[PDB]
């Protein structure tokens, strides 16, 4: 495994897992982190997940200034990898 | 009571997305059950108004989005449901 992925996993647990436990979505069940939902919303890329983390959307807050760009890349890679291999 | 029905309406419009049925899917250790409010020192009008105003963790604040009067109505609704059982 990658050290970046393991680092992204830890950042995910601290910042994302309460709302996206197991790649789901507590608030909005139509916007999970499953690959099919990511693809249906054009979010199945590192750049699009980083943009989502940075700006947020709807009931998801933005993390600009609270998570470094480098850490955002790590968590984006963690999410996409889990999505591709199945949460 | 015009206050409790109004608080119910403000709750449906602002809190039900995360606290439907008095639960808390994001953080299941912090529901709106009276027992959880007691466990966190939140079983009071003053404490719930502060929570609404400032938020905490994954809960946003509502300052400027809900009037002070409506916040008191929401707090009374929550405590009434908590006491009766959601
Ligand atoms: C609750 C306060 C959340 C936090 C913390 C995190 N996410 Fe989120 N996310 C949340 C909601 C309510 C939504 C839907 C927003 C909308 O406007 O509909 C999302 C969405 C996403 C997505 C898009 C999913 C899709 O299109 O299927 C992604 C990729 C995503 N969220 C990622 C993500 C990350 C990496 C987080 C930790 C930094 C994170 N979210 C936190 C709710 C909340
Ligand atoms: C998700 C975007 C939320 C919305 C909208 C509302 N609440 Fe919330 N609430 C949420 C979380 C994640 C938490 C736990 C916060 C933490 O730091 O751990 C809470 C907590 C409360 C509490 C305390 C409950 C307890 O057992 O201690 C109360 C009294 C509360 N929330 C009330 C409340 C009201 C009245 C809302 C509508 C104005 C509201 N919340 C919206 C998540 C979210």
């Amino acid at each position: 495994g990658s050290a970046d992925l393991a680092h992204g996993k830890a950042i995910f647990a601290g910042n994302c897992a309460a709302c996206h436990n197991g790649g789901l979505n507590a608030i909005n069940p139509s916007k999970t982190l499953k690959m099919a939902d990511l693809e249906a919303n054009g979010k199945n890329s590192v750049a699009a997940i980083v943009a989502q983390i940075t700006n947020g959307n709807g009931a998801m807050p933005g993390f600009k200034g609270r998570i470094s760009d480098s850490d955002m890349e790590d968590v984006a890679a963690y999410v996409l990898d889990q999505a591709e291999k199945g949460w």
